[PDB]
């Protein structure tokens, strides 16, 4: 799901961001924030699109 999630968002490319860190699983994704994402090094360009679309679920 995490890998077909950041496809169909468009950005897979961001999908190494979190299985760096161990994150693979869309529930503890849900509860990020912002700066989370800007913390996880994530680029500027995905992050609300990352970020609006975890709210979603």
């Amino acid at each position: 799901s995490l890998v077909s999630f950041l496809t169909g968002l468009g950005c897979p490319n961001c999908i190494e961001y979190f299985t760096s860190q161990g994150l693979q699983s869309i529930y503890h994704l849900q509860n990020l924030t912002i700066e989370d994402l800007g913390a996880l090094k994530i680029p500027e360009q995905y992050r609300m699109t990352i970020w609006r679309g975890l709210q979603d679920l």
